[PDB]
DNA sequence: ACTTGTTTACATTTTG
DNA sequence: CAAAATGTAAACAAGT
């Protein structure tokens, strides 16, 4: 098991991201590629990821431009919590 | 059928 | 000795 908190994995997925933002499935793919450990039991840890993403205010939800209206929004970091490293 | 998102509830962990 | 951070499970609502 990798030694990172779920909040750290989301943060790390968003920073390595191009646009410094990520859809949900972007976070998932980053975590699943980077660590094959999270290839097993996706349902449980992806619930923990949604729980952390919703509950932690350091993460901010960014919709599409104007009316993009896609399946989810993007996710980004807060310009105050990004000082905290992983 | 599912994905996404919010929230509650409870268990575990980690140091003043 | 709670407390705060964190993990896990789960019920539930809104959405081409």
């Amino acid at each position: 098991k990798p030694p990172y908190s779920y909040v750290a994995l989301i943060a790390m997925a968003i920073r390595e991201s191009a646009e410094k933002r990520l859809t949900l499935s972007g976070i998932y793919q980053y975590i699943i590629a980077k660590f094959p450990f999270y290839e097993k039991n996706k349902k449980g840890w992806q619930n923990s990821i949604r729980h952390n993403l919703s509950l932690n205010e350091c993460f901010i939800k960014v919709p599409r431009e104007g009316g993009g209206e896609r399946k989810g929004n993007y996710w980004t970091l807060d310009p105050a919590c990004e000082d905290m490293f992983e």
